[PDB]
């Protein structure tokens, strides 16, 4: 197995995946790593495992069709994995904890998000459709975008949002466009 967290790319206290050589902290990987099960199956096991028992499920699909689905257990975890993909991202740390707004000619958001409350809320089942999810996560970085205004920190909102929406194509098999 490798000898640093997949996600933070730190070694520390890590869990091994049974199934392949990825390693995790505890709470780096998402939900987080479970107490017992021998052997154990990391989140990038079992989506490559929904995905080979029924493979058309990566036929394309509509963004419409997609956000209204049922956060049923296989959307679940798609949404959890979404949600790890972006914490896999360095840049992702602007993003993780909870934001204070108070910058000369901007006022702060009505609605503050932040990747450590998504994962809450995906933890305590407060999501009913995939819909819930990818409105937060959006709204993360508008946030964002709309606060630093012409900063050039606002780019980046952009490169964290760019991940998000590459990985939610590919996780949720969006038809690919021009
Ligand atoms: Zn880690
Ligand atoms: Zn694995
Ligand atoms: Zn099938």
């Amino acid at each position: 197995n490798s000898n640093i967290c997949e996600v933070c790319n730190k070694w520390g206290r890590l869990f091994c995946c049974d199934t392949c050589p990825r390693s995790f902290h505890e709470h780096c990987h998402i939900p987080s790593v479970e107490a017992n099960k021998n052997p154990w199956s990391c989140i990038f096991c079992r989506i490559k495992t929904i995905q080979e028992r029924c493979p058309e499920s990566q036929s394309g699909h509509q963004e419409s069709e997609v956000l209204m689905r049922q956060m049923l257990p296989e959307e679940q975890l798609k949404c959890e994995f979404l949600l790890l993909k972006v914490y896999c991202d360095s840049k992702s740390c602007f993003f993780a904890s909870e934001p204070y707004y108070n910058r000369e000619g901007s006022q702060g958001p009505q609605k503050p998000m932040w990747l450590n409350k998504v994962k809450t809320s995906l933890n305590e089942q407060m999501y009913t459709r995939v819909e819930g999810f990818v409105q937060d996560m959006r709204l993360i970085f508008h946030n964002h975008k709309e606060f630093y205004r012409e900063d050039k920190f606002t780019r980046l909102g952009i490169q964290v949002q760019d991940i998000f929406e590459k990985n939610f194509r590919n996780i949720f098999a969006i038809q690919e466009t021009s």
